[PDB]
């Protein structure tokens, strides 16, 4: 049905890069990136590398502004699209992916000063679910918080803080879940705020004396959005459901600290050959860790599926921004299969009414 | 389906008839009420008046021991099975009548020291959906606290406390409901206490300088218990609702701040005689008040109901006793027509199947 949509955004240079004068080696043209070389003197390796995508977002000068993407124009280039395949139905997902550093989370949630994309959609999201309601259709919103650390899943929204871990299961009915995690309905802006404002001091909290290790952890905020749609003529009414995951992955950079981080560039790959025809037999190793298995809608299934690939413009990264830049590249491949969440039966009834009129025309014989 | 359950409640002597030695004129043996004469020496009017019910709570005297009904002894013979009808999948109610001071709220709700009907059946509800939940079968829980007034609805979990009414409309699909109440998610017992105490204390708050006045209004606690069954070999599931309704009656004793009562014992009236067959023609005036217009499907529609009839034992109390005695009489002869609240799309189903499965074998001829 779809691909996977990909946005490339570069961060300013961060304070010890413009204490050290560190030369930008990322330009931004519409919608490519420019890698240009670090060493200047080299006949390959030292020549510029052009990538292009769905969407660039250049980040680095405020000041710039015939040029410079804002926490509100990648809100409005990547976030709303994504809100109403939510309200469509959809399922929907964004991900943040780059190395330590570069933007994911100031991406995904951003700060007191800069709020990024998820209190954005939520804001936007009870915005419309007020104007909306009315007697032919109402909204229930549910939330879950939840992070994922040497392939041990914690509930960020849990009330005790024991930081238990839990356990994932499969589903013939719900898919891969997790067996004890916190789904916790919301009413308005105000509620879901509450629930981030916890989970993201659960993520501080564990980051307190492991700061180089919650740079290993994943994230994954999830709003399910139930529409229900009342069929007043017929007294009956259904229900339409898009889930929005909402992801905040680890540093992509260089025992099992990294089986999810290796295991989705694993993925990835695969499913971006399948789309250009190759290996179409191989199957996608989603099983091997616990964030490609709960994901594994998002990428490749039922899913509309955003990529914020972030990137620092800065000469001392240029190796992790290659990688980072070419994982994204292989990303806009991928071919998802977005359908619309409603109940199947209607479909079946259906199906079963036409049966029964060519039958009872055909019994006109 | 199944008739008006109806029990009777007999508090104990207050303190004013304490002080007074007032006498006693209700006698409770087995599911018989004994209503005797105030006046000895009447040849009618005099006499004692038998009635007979299906349960009957002699509450006078914790002494006596192998007569006296406490609270939890109302939640085993009333709100088990009440509960039971919900894990069923049947709306169910349970109704307190009776004049002020009689016991409705000390039945109902009850006090710190002696916990009535709604806080029993919340930690019961929690009990079992904690133990029954499993991979086959998922619960979700609601709630909403109302309080009505001189034909006024209000939301007693308002989150402002501005005591605005709310409208009460019609809908094609969801039937008599009242247009904006607040309607919670709960997941433990703390959560529907939290809801529950800040009820009771906006009905108390409501009370401050107007206590005649507090007891002409009602009060409608409901939960919406949602059980999810997943068909896990056929990769599916479905919802079935119940919905626990218990009211709290204004007192039954003798412009429009009684217009519910009174309708509500007109609806009374009229479902009884249909059920002895008497003016089967007539329409029950549901719509007339908001009350009996809001709780129309308890009273001879799709509800298993109870009435909890309370009444006083002193002879003061005499005539208003009879009265509500009488009323709980003619109740047990009311018809309810409860089904189990799942989706009608699996009965199209399979009778559509049927159907093309009859079509088949007529083809073959
Ligand atoms: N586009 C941007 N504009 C301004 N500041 C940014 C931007 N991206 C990142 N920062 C700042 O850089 C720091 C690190 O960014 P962060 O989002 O934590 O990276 P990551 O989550 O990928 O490790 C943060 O303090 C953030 O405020
Ligand atoms: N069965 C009972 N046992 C002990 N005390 C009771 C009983 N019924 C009522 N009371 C007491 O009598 C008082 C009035 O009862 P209440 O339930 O408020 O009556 P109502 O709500 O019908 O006006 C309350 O303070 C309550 O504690
Ligand atoms: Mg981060
Ligand atoms: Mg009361």
């Amino acid at each position: 049905d779809s691909k996977v949509k990909v946005a490339v955004r570069v961060r300013p240079m961060n304070r010890r890069e413009i204490d050290l004068h560190t030369k930008c080696v990322v330009d931004v043209e519409a919608n490519k990136v420019i890698l240009n070389p670090i060493n200047t003197n080299l006949d390959a390796r030292g020549q510029p590398k052009i990538f292009a995508y769905d969407h660039c977002f250049w980040s680095m000068d405020e000041s710039v502004r015939e040029k410079y993407a804002g926490q509100d124009d990648v809100f409005k280039c990547l976030g709303e699209n994504i809100l109403q395949n939510a309200f469509d139905g959809y399922n929907a997902c964004i991900f943040a992916y780059g190395q330590t550093g570069s933007g994911k989370s100031y991406t995904m949630m951003g700060t007191a000063d800069q709020p990024g994309l998820i209190p954005r959609l939520c804001s936007g999201l009870f915005e419309r679910t007020q104007k909306e309601e009315n007697e032919e259709q109402s909204f229930k919103v549910e939330v879950s918080y939840m992070e994922i650390y040497n392939e041990k899943v914690r509930d960020l929204l849990d009330p005790k803080g024991s930081r238990q871990t839990l356990k994932v299961r499969e589903h013939s009915v719900l898919g891969p879940y997790v067996d004890g995690l916190s789904k916790l309905a919301v009413y308005s802006y105000k509620d879901i705020e509450s629930l981030m404002s916890e989970g993201n001091k659960s993520r501080t909290v564990a980051a307190t004396n492991m700061n180089e290790e919650s740079s290993r952890s994943h994230a994954v905020f999830k709003i399910t959005l139930t529409h229900t749609l009342y069929d007043v003529k017929s007294g009956t009414s259904g229900e339409k459901v898009g889930k929005l995951s909402l992801v905040d992955l680890a540093g992509s950079e260089r025992s099992n600290i990294n089986k999810s981080l290796t295991t989705l560039g694993l993925v990835i790959s695969a499913l971006a050959d399948q789309g250009a025809g190759k290996n179409k037999n191989k199957f996608v190793p989603y099983r091997d860790s616990v964030l490609t298995w709960l994901l594994k809608d998002s990428l490749g299934g039922n899913s509309k599926t955003a990529m914020v690939a972030t990137v620092s413009p800065a000469a001392d990264n240029y190796d992790e921004t290659l990688s980072t830049l070419r994982y994204a590249d292989r990303a806009k491949h991928i071919i998802n299969h977005a359908v619309v969440n409603e109940d199947p039966n209607a479909r079946i009834i259906r199906d079963l009414r036409e049966e029964v009129e060519k039958l009872r025309e055909q019994l006109t014989k």
